[PDB]
């Protein structure tokens, strides 16, 4: 029981990591590619 | 004890990355509102 | 028991140690950028 409410509070908090990089990943991609295409 | 133990240690650990995250998001949020200044 | 304990203890170091080499990766490219935009703007 401590084992499983453990287990899930973990896959609770790496999937809030998860979406959160994944949004700050993207947004850092859109802005690489607004300054490659700026200086094409 | 031993699960406590390692509760406390997985939610300090999570709040240290959570400051450092907050700070990179805040950069993102920035560099995003000055690229917005620039195209208008 | 102990066992679920070093494998809860295993999982959280290794998937705390991904997102370490992940955010390290995005901090050197907000980094580029912020150095990229000064640039521009010197």
């Amino acid at each position: 029981d401590k084992w499983a409410s453990l287990w899930n509070w973990f896959n609770i908090t790496n999937w809030l990591w998860y979406i959160k990089i994944e949004e700050l990943k993207s947004k850092i991609k859109r802005i690489e590619n607004e300054i490659k295409r700026i200086k094409k």
